DNA sequence: CCGACGTCGCATCAGC
DNA sequence: GCTGATGCGA
DNA sequence: GTCGG
């Protein structure tokens, strides 16, 4: 964090734009510009000498500068001054609340934890969920814990059927020190991207996971992606620990490595990693890489028996996923 | 100058 | 009920 | 907001 200072305020900026003004690209522009800065082993001393990075152009050059300067930025200050983009902003921390029911929450006069907490008819299941566990959903994970959490989805899973493979992703795969959430790749050998020889593969998990008392609550559910909240088991006498959220994704077990990439992220890596195919000429998703004809179409799927595979297709030279955070 | 910006799952809604 | 778009999310 | 062509 030779840089924490900029990069806090292109992330704030970042969030005004996806919260408030509904600028999705912007919001997207301004994350690419803190995350390629957060990795430039310098500590920058110009707008100039930042522009050279490729995400920074005129405007942020502007804007770091100011801040060089001043400590501040004249915009941002404004944005916290006001009452609407900080209602806003706020609403949209609460899980299932975006910027477009944020806005409307607000318009309806409901600006604040207290007004949501006695307004709870007029939320939908997730964001009800989500302001129940508003505190706890602030916190993150220590290491130590998801070890923990790993254990017992592990071990859960092992007892449901031995031929499930449970694998943890995100920011947990990448090393991280501590996670925002628990995220789990599932796979069976029933189901591939030629057939689904067993139904509920997804649902015989979840299951299990709330028979343990793991899986607390559910956000969202399908055939293949699970949306919850899970909490670990605490002692005699000791404070029970947050309530933390879990994402389980099945994935067909013949397009492991695609899947694993994908959710092995971070989701700034995915999103450059895929704009670099697209410039190479293929497409990726977290089924299958394929590459683009003349006209732009996607074509078939290629053989693909490692993540480094994926790698090699749009001559990337492999990266481990400690050295995917971006 | 300006088109395109990664890709997709689940909840919910409009229109039929 | 289905189909397609929208919102929110991974 | 940025940038390849
Ligand atoms: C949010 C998001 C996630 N993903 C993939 C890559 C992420 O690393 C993976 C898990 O999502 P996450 O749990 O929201 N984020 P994380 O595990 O990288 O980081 P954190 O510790 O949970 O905050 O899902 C995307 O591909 N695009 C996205 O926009
Ligand atoms: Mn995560
Ligand atoms: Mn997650
Ligand atoms: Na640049
Ligand atoms: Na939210």
């Amino acid at each position: 964090t030779l840089n924490g200072g900029i990069t806090d305020m292109l992330t704030e900026l970042a969030n005004f734009e996806k919260n408030v003004s509904q600028a999705i690209h912007k919001y997207n522009a301004y994350r690419k510009a803190a995350s390629v800065i957060a990795k430039y082993p310098h500590k920058i001393k110009s707008g100039a000498e930042a522009k050279k990075l490729p995400g920074v152009g005129t405007k942020i050059a502007e804007k770091i500068d100011e801040f060089l300067a001043t400590g501040k930025l004249r915009k941002l200050e404004k944005i916290r001054q006001d009452d609407t983009s900080s209602s806003i902003n706020f609403l949209t921390r609460v899980s299932g609340i975006g910027p477009s029911a944020a806005r409307k929450f607000v318009d309806e006069g409901i600006k604040t934890l207290e007004d949501l907490r006695k307004n709870e008819d007029k939320l939908n299941h997730h964001q009800r969920i989500g302001l129940k566990y508003f505190g706890d959903f602030e916190k993150r994970i220590p290491r130590e814990e998801m070890l923990q959490m790993q254990d017992i989805v592990l071990n859960e899973v092992k007892k449901v059927d031995s031929e499930y493979i449970a694998t943890v992703c995100g920011s947990f795969r990448r090393g991280a020190e501590s996670s925002g959430d628990m995220d789990v790749l599932l796979t069976h050998p029933s189901f591939t991207s030629e057939s689904t020889k067993q139904p509920k593969l997804l649902h015989q998990v979840v299951e299990q996971l709330q028979k343990v008392h793991f899986i607390t609550d559910t956000l969202s559910k399908g055939e293949t992606k699970f949306m919850g909240v899970c909490q670990l088991p605490s002692k005699n006498d000791e404070k029970e620990y947050p309530h933390r959220r879990i994402d389980i994704r099945l994935i067909p077990k013949d397009q492991y490595y695609c899947g694993v990439l994908y959710f092995t992220g971070s989701d700034i890596f995915n999103k450059n990693m895929r704009a670099h195919a697209l410039e190479k000429g293929f497409t990726i998703n977290e089924y299958t890489i394929r590459p683009l004809g003349v006209t732009g179409v996607a074509g078939e799927p290629l053989p693909v028996d490692s993540e480094k595979d994926i790698f090699d297709y749009i001559q990337w030279k492999y990266r481990e996923p400690k050295d995917r955070s971006e």
